[PDB]
């Protein structure tokens, strides 16, 4: 019996920032007066693009006030143009409490869509930039022993350029920026750049701008108190191809960009995905800890090497990572296994939900029971699992995968 997934309209994107659809404005080897202050970086990144144009709504949010989203983006540009005229650039920028910002800051069964699998495939790929330093993974106080060191360097080589790792660092940056603003600027609608940092294949340091968030008032007394925010993220993805993915967004067309491509130079429209959203102190603390995804994934690999090692009365680290008893690798390479485990850990973090917690525990129970019947040859457990298959894309996709592990 395969699990029954729900019927209904396709599920929609619900992460805190864009994943496969993001777009970066970037500055190489940055060195302007104030390199390392988010606002200065963001402006220098904005100054690298000359294709801006009069923005308009191309995919409206069906349940919000689309003129207010438009006005909020035009306000961001207008207030950044103001900083261009102030002699000293300030360290932070508090937006005017306009009617559009006050409104935007607050002052059902869904079937499985194909985009979430595509998102997961993209998260497993390699980018052309590295996102972590060589000794990033780990917290140890002492120098690490020789075997642990070898394992960490092999694993880091495989995941440092991984797209899942860019999501980790992107998520760590924005969650740190927002939580700091949440208490350093409680009464302000602070403009908060979405920044990441990477090193190219030639060693060049690069600073990237994905867009902006504007936080609401944040008098966060406890871990569960909510700070609302508005996110505005560049993208080359035309939202009119998969409109169901963007149910929660108003999408603007805000410029045109010249690109290298397989057909040579091409001009493509640039979009801005805008939605309102919220987070809590506890969720931002968790978002600051996303580098533990790297550690949790490494430890799953170290578990497999420990198994093979205690079987051969010998350390199997070199033999595992160099692919030397097994005569292949199902995913295709050891690198893909590392990046698939990483991607699972990152998406569990980016798409955390009670639905995910139930399905994770309850489907493990159904698995062990099925494995014990397959090697050696329930209606209430099946219900506890399917009570978590409601509308969450990550959970629905993991259930789709579970059915495949059932048919085999
Ligand atoms: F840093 C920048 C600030 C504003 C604009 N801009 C574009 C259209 N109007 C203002 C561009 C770059």
């Amino acid at each position: 019996r395969p699990l029954r997934l729900p019927d209904g309209p396709p599920c929609s994107q619900r992460s805190k920032f864009l994943l496969m659809d993001a777009l970066k404005l970037s500055i190489e080897d940055p060195s302007h007066e104030g390199e390392g202050i988010p606002l200065y970086d963001a402006i220098k990144c904005m100054r690298t693009f000359f294709g801006w144009k009069e923005p308009n709504v191309v995919k409206p949010h069906e349940k919000g006030i689309n003129p207010n989203y438009l006005l909020s983006w035009k306000q961001v540009l207008a207030e950044l143009q103001d900083i261009e005229n102030e002699e000293k650039i300030p360290r932070t920028k508090n937006m005017k409490k306009t009617s559009q910002l006050k409104w935007a800051l607050g002052e059902e069964l869904r079937s499985l869509a194909s985009w979430i699998q595509n998102e997961f495939n993209k998260a497993c790929e390699l980018t052309d930039s590295s996102w972590i330093e060589l000794d990033e993974i780990g917290e140890d106080a002492a120098p690490i022993e020789h075997i642990a060191s070898m394992r960490r360097n092999y694993f880091t080589a495989e995941v440092s350029h991984c797209r899942a790792t860019e999501y980790i660092m992107k998520g760590v940056y924005i969650n740190t920026a927002l939580l700091n603003a949440s208490c350093a600027a409680m009464d302000d609608f602070q403009l908060i750049p979405m920044i990441s940092k990477c090193r190219t294949k030639e060693g060049r340091r690069k600073t990237n701008l994905y867009g902006f968030i504007i936080k609401g008032r944040s008098h966060l007394r406890n871990d569960t108190d909510v700070v609302n925010f508005v996110s505005m993220e560049f993208s080359l993805t035309d939202p009119r191809l998969e409109p169901h993915k963007w149910e929660k967004y108003c999408v603007l067309e805000v410029g045109d960009m010249l690109l290298r491509s397989a057909i040579g130079h091409v001009s493509r429209p640039m979009f801005l995905y805008v939605r309102t959203n919220g987070t809590s102190k506890i969720k931002m603390k968790w978002g600051m800890e996303m580098r533990r995804c790297l550690l949790q994934s490494l430890q799953q690999i170290e578990s497999m090497i420990e198994a093979e090692s205690s079987v051969k009365e010998k350390d199997m680290t070199k033999e595992f990572f160099e692919n030397k008893s097994p005569k292949g690798v199902e995913e295709g390479s050891i690198g893909k296994v590392c990046r698939t485990l990483l991607a699972k850990s990152v998406f569990n973090s980016l798409y955390a939900s009670p639905q995910l917690e139930g399905f994770s525990a309850e489907s493990r129970k159904l698995l062990l029971i099925v494995q014990a019947l397959r090697d050696n040859l329930l209606g209430g457990l099946y219900e506890a699992i399917e009570e978590c298959l409601i509308n969450d894309p990550w959970v629905l996709l993991n259930a789709s995968w579970f059915n495949s592990f059932l048919t085999h």
